């Protein structure tokens, strides 16, 4: 039997994060 | 007849997420 | 033979919560 494939490539980029904290108070 | 590579690489994170909310009027 | 490739790796990470919002008005 022949030796494994190589790698893969890489995978997609992750989803953008959520919203930030809120501001402080005015 | 060699089988599949490993897996590729898991993808870069995510962008960073927006700006939060404005803050409370004051 | 050698094998393929193999298929396409894990979906990273979600991205960091954002930087704080504006100050209020």
């Amino acid at each position: 039997p022949g030796p494994p494939g190589p790698p893969g490539p890489k995978g997609d980029q992750g989803e953008k994060g959520p919203p930030g904290p809120p501001g402080p108070p005015g």
